[PDB]
């Protein structure tokens, strides 16, 4: 019975503690871009509609399908489980994390697939090459806000799962798109925090 | 003797989390009503609408026989209390992705759920040109469940029985004929297959 | 009961979910009060009002005998605790469909509720200025409960909707509310509403 | 005599719902402080103020004797836990309408509460007629309990002794007259009589 | 092998409400880092910033002995679960008071917390312009406890050694000099004395 598996896993659990026997949590992270909504220059910023692909392992979420119902995978609330606190470093002008939220896809293996939608407003830069065919770099910097490389580290979801895959063409381009792993000590706080920053290229399309 | 006796018996056992199923596949008759064309602006590249998402599905866990309640066969229950579909607006949401009100569902003793919340959607579009007073536009709205694939959930388009156009106050521009069509796809992000229904519009002004 | 036993006496068994009666048909007395016309937008063709939603109905379960309590009559309770009507603004609330405040209700031992939430609505109009007329109607109603379950009788617009009206840049010369009943093609039942129609001449 | 232990003593038997007296007529000491004049836009004739609503009242239910505790007394608790005045802005308020924050209150062993939450108010006003200067303006703010009448709740105005302007940073455009004044009315909606304090401001533009 | 062995029992005995001190005066090391200067309006009427409020204080009740943990014992806890300072932006505008996110705190066996939530503040300052590209502006940001005075809580300004500007993103323009300065005052509203740290900025339209 479906309710039988939920109470089994949710019954004891703290979403608060990091999900493993001991260090460290690895998160597969990839950006999908559904639409580049608008970028105005007067504003000097870009508006995007994206999907934040995240998959990680929660051992405390493991179960045996043979035991009840032969249920390999169920869809549970992301509010119920532990999720990584991933923020958009790059100066969201409304909101930093994914606020919708949406359900997570949990597999009997303890593997979580979360893909919430987001509308981000993020600051960009502008190349001057031509008047109409002129260009812009528009970076997007995602990373965990509170967990450092010791506690959480992200493996970049491998640009094979396409940055551009469902992108519906609006007005502008986004020609070269790059994910890049980085790591730093930030001058505030003792630990070193991984990020994946994205570089986009948008050419004014006539 | 009292409806409150039926609230208990229905809610008592229930989990909102699992799809209200027996073994496999929830089906939603899905239909759009349009109250308003609020704004269409070029600057921002979007369209603003006030729509009604009519939804209908059957909840197995929620069936009862009216004789056990009274000569009345339906009560209105909170949409936060029951399982409802995770349907989202794919193309932007500068208001919101899901329906945010959210109103009650009208539950029928047969187990049939009708949920029809109001919504104001801000949805992306490619907005015309100058091209004289006469410039028209497609402006699509793309709906589908976000986490549940076709195995788990599927959408069948209402006969357009929830009327697309009967209650529509004009006030802004056009909506001449607006067309829905079912689709289905795989996305590189998820192994499963997800149905959507996108709705297409046509816009005029008042020349 | 000690002044709190009465909260406890009624709040204890009660459900906010169920329409509050013994049989059928909750009747809600409804009136629109207008405090201010904030703005009427020309380009974007619509009007913004700050209103008071007068609501009155009878909740059976909330009845008591005051003798059993202080002699203090009736009290003010939180609106989230009781059943309140889901009256929504049909008509383009582009900020907000319903009353989002939510202020308290004045509940009487008699089982009578008086709820008057303030609300700020952004509402659609039709053909503006140059002569200069405007439609600017506001359509109110229960969203999920049809006439069978809940129905509205107008606090007469005889009790003036306009007493509190402070005039900004526009008019509101004649504004009249009128009751309707309709079937919508989405839904099999019949749903009553009260539309209030305004006319504003920006009058010099 | 444990500091978190004292909380346990006041909060345990309490309802935020009921007026804190056991008799009649809560008196809330009320005064407006103006920290900043944020913006003045003439088109929509409204004013944006950053204000502090000074409120202090007595909770019968909140007294304790410091001798019985050790750090010892008069500490700050969350404003959500107690009963507080439903004081609202009659005038306009398109962002807040009420305090909507909300801050902590400072509770005194004597049972008296000081709540002083910040607000961003957007409020309407008039330029009046031509012999009032054309670039100067009168701007009123009407504050009061929304659901409680003078019998159940009443306001006594803090004198202009506690300065509206002490925290008033002299901004871009000026403020001259500051007078708050108590009123009471019967409203055609509602049988009772509801006290208010209206504040009337004057603002001249010498740049 | 369980943080819940550790999570539990730390939070278990806890009240978020009372200031976490056996004596008096919890000291918060308080500091700003600037990620981006989003915008300056406008004309009308304000400045927009993307900030990190670096905060550190000591909650003794959050102490545990690390030996009951493997070696380096500090875990990340919900800021919702602990006591956190009520620091607000005094001036604000059409934006928001306090930290509205809000992210996790870094708790040390020492009882020492590191909380550094991101923030988007909209605050004027003063309208500026009047000149051509060469107009300059002084935009201040005043942070401080709202309800807690210096007797109960006080601020030590974090060294500007730990960087204010390192992550300063070019964006649109300016923000060439910043200064933090500690103040303490009596307000005619409130009998005690409330300390603040105000920041003064200078932003030259980037050439
Ligand atoms: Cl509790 C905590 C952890 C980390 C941080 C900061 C350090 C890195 C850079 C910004 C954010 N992440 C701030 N607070
Ligand atoms: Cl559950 C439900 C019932 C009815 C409806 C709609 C039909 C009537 C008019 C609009 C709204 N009310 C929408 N949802
Ligand atoms: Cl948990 C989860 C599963 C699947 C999805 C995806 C399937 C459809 C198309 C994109 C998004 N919605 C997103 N999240
Ligand atoms: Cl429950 C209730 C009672 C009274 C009121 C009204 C009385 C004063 C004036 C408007 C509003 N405040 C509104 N709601
Ligand atoms: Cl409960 C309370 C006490 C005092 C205060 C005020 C004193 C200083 C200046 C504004 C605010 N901080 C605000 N609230």
């Amino acid at each position: 019975d479906r309710l039988f598996k939920h109470l089994f896993r949710g019954y004891n659990r703290w979403a608060r503690p990091v999900p493993n026997t001991s260090d460290v949590v690895i998160v597969r992270f990839g950006l999908s871009i559904a639409q580049l909504i608008d970028v105005d220059e007067k504003n000097q910023m870009m508006t995007t509609n994206v999907w934040l692909k995240q998959e990680w392992s929660d051992y405390k979420l493991r179960w045996n399908p043979t035991d009840f119902g032969n249920i390999t995978s169920l869809r549970v609330p992301s509010e119920m489980i532990w999720i990584p606190d991933i923020v958009l470093y790059n100066n969201a002008d409304g909101e930093f994390a994914v606020t919708h939220m949406t359900k997570a896809h949990l597999f009997s293996t303890g593997t979580v697939h979360w893909v919430p939608p987001a509308i981000y407003k993020s600051s960009c830069s502008i190349d001057v090459t031509f008047f109409p065919f002129d260009q812009q770099n528009c970076k997007m910097k995602f990373g965990s806000w509170t967990y450092d490389k010791a506690k959480i580290d992200l493996e970049q979801m491998e640009q094979t799962v396409d940055l551009k895959d469902y992108w519906e063409s609006g007005e502008w381009a986004i020609v070269n798109a790059t994910g890049t792993y980085n790591s730093k000590k930030y001058d505030c706080c003792a630990e070193i925090y991984p990020d994946v920053t994205y570089a986009f290229v948008i050419r004014r399309l006539p």
